[PDB]
């Protein structure tokens, strides 16, 4: 079983003080703190093994190339992909969705077709599809929300038809913590010959993820939310689809031959999708992050996090005029507003107590408009957060209510 | 003046042993080793100040946002750009050229137009233009090479006409070390109303670069060749051009408003070109790399490197059957083949002596075809390399010639 005290000892930032007070970092959903095992893995690579990685002849470059492809394999086992060659290294979830929207979207979505997203999507999983629809003359359809923060699944019959080419859907909402019924939705999408891209950026740190069981066609997530470095993420694509997709970015290392008189030919996937020097440092650090999370055990993480979440929700019942958004069985995050005070003010008072929460629209403006608010507060309850930090949040909201009420 | 011994003491990898022998790292042109000042700046950020950076309310996120924009300003002063808002953070030179080719290229190059590159370009500065020309139906013209590795500038009158929209040209060749006469070529390009993108990935570590003096329209370089981390680079664009360019990648943080019924609007440049979570760790490390290089002094670096290069070229005269490629006044790199032995074999013997050189086509196949070889060796002579390392290279080539001749 899990011991939050030993876990916290791996995270140096958690010793930090903010505004003279001990930091309570409740913003992991915006980005996760990193353990020293991850920080030092990157640092030690730069200190002792660094080189360029294009199967270079000399030793450092050959060894670096092998470390990178080892991380690709470790990542593929983490999400239970059938093959390491189904994974592309991207800068993050956002770049991965843009890669699909251009390479796959431009070749498979035509004027008169439609694409389906949900009203809870983050902007990362909205804007690239809006751009695609405008490029090719297709229509963007939206699964709407229920008041409790779940999808109105009853509307799916009116949204899916013969011309639906793609469903793009979040696994876990970055605002509400809603977890969507992906496996059933993917069965329905496949019945119409539509593909499914899953935005899993908020799912992969809370419980095991299995893309063969899901049967999704595309899956994306970001290293920096998985206790890993910035600048690196993973795009999974089914081998049969990936092998047919044209390149997006052009340049070195994604070509087979370059000729100025007879044109250029591309290499095989996944390397066809990785142009120029990869983010080798980020890849090393991501691999260490996967090892760290796997050693703790995602089912142990899930169990501790669910207990912490149940504790928080129970304690927050004693905050007057607190509005919560989303379902009772939320994962990871609690979205809320305090009476009629603006989220910006509530977040500033919490920061002044040393408590980091996120405020604003959370890169989900359509979700804010559904609830008819301009902004919300969001507290993240991650694997290194404690009952004590929950108590500080509850007390701070109580103090803020008294002071400003 | 410069002291190579004190500089080398900052680079931990240089203590390394390869194949039981002390490493002589002569492959900085593929990627540079990093000083501990750069390694520790990134590590310390992750250890003590890490957070998401979208002008978040709480302290860590506000401070992180300020560090990032401070690096943007430091980068702009490094290349003497007029404004920090003329710089976009990209993954590297390759991604920056693809950004221009799509955002600017798609809006400004039409069927029947032409683009001009050179025969010495790296694939990074070839393939995106081939893709653009195929997208819009334009023609890709090529400045050819002279036997000494310089451009045949006499052909420019036949290549520039009324329909030339862009010159894309390398500042310093990554294979030959040729430095092109950029300022004169840019004057000529501008006389026809063509823009100029400069690939400066091999220039920015050897001597000062001044984009106002150059008057180029676009300029790109990579952090990892400037003694900095992987996964980060800089795209400079003249403010008047950048302000008119449409977004490329879509997602969070590059929007002004997102609506599913009234469409989406974009924020101002440069932030319109930076979608999703930036590579904050890479940016911190790049800023430290610029400070480190500036503290040493690029004119001091240039002076030491030119002396080392003159020494190497003089010593290599005693290697039998050595073919050199490129001009006598090369910067940074020496391209060579040894008699009729394949570069791959020569590089393997050098690696076996602990000497790291690069072999192959160096992501410049058209350049290899111009010289009618399949591959070359390339030794990089950077600011932390020594006369002793040159002597080891010369001796190794002599031994290899005797053994295999
Ligand atoms: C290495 C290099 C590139 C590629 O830069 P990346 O960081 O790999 O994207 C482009 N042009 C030149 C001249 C280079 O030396
Ligand atoms: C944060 C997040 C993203 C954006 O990921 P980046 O790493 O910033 O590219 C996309 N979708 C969801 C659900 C997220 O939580
Ligand atoms: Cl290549
Ligand atoms: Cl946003």
């Amino acid at each position: 079983i899990f011991s939050v005290d030993k876990v916290r000892a791996d995270f140096p930032v958690l010793s930090r003080e903010v505004n003279g007070l001990p930091l309570a970092y409740l913003d992991s959903a915006a980005s996760a703190q990193k353990p020293s095992q991850v920080i030092d893995a990157e640092a030690e690579f730069y200190r002792h093994g660094y080189a360029a990685v294009h199967r270079g002849i000399h030793t450092l470059s050959a060894q670096a190339t092998e470390k990178m492809e080892n991380v690709r394999k470790r990542a593929s086992l983490f999400i239970n992909a059938r093959s390491a060659e189904e994974l592309v290294f991207v800068r993050g979830t956002t770049e991965g969705i843009n890669l699909v929207a251009n390479s796959w979207g431009n070749s498979n979505v035509r004027a008169g077709d439609n694409i389906i997203i949900s009203q809870m999507e983050a902007h990362a999983n909205i804007v690239p599809w809006q751009m695609l629809c405008a490029r090719v003359g297709a229509e963007l359809r939206v699964i709407p929300l229920n008041p409790d923060g779940t999808l109105q699944l009853e509307t799916l019959p009116t949204l899916f038809d013969e011309k639906t080419r793609l469903l793009a859907i979040t696994h876990v909402s970055n605002v509400l913590g809603t977890e969507n019924p992906l496996a059933e939705m993917i069965t329905l999408a496949h019945q119409h010959g539509a593909k499914v891209l899953v935005d899993g950026a908020q799912a992969v740190m809370h419980h095991p993820v299995d893309v063969q069981a899901l049967d999704c066609d595309f899956y994306v997530f970001s290293g920096h939310k998985l206790y890993g470095p910035t600048g690196i993420g993973i795009l999974y694509v089914k081998e049969a689809l990936l092998q047919e997709m044209p390149p997006w970015e052009g340049g070195g290392s994604m070509i087979a031959t370059v000729s100025l008189s007879e044109g250029t030919t591309w290499t095989k996937a996944p390397w066809r999708f990785e142009a120029g020097t990869p983010n080798t440092g980020g890849i090393i650090g991501l691999g260490a992050a996967l090892e760290y999370v796997s050693a703790l055990g995602l089912n142990n993480i899930a169990e501790y996090e669910q207990n912490l979440m149940h504790y928080a929700l129970s304690q927050l019942e004693s905050v007057p005029d607190l509005t919560l958004y989303g379902p009772q069985n939320r994962l990871g995050v609690i979205a809320f507003n305090l009476g009629k005070h603006h989220a910006y003010d509530v977040g500033s008072f919490l920061d002044n107590y040393g408590i980091a929460v996120r405020t604003g629209h959370h890169c989900a403006m359509p979700l804010m408009a559904y609830y008819n608010v301009p902004a919300m507060c969001r507290a993240s309850l991650a694997m290194y957060n404690t009952h004590e930090e929950v108590d500080r949040l509850v007390t701070g909201l109580q103090r803020i209510h008294r002071l400003l009420g």
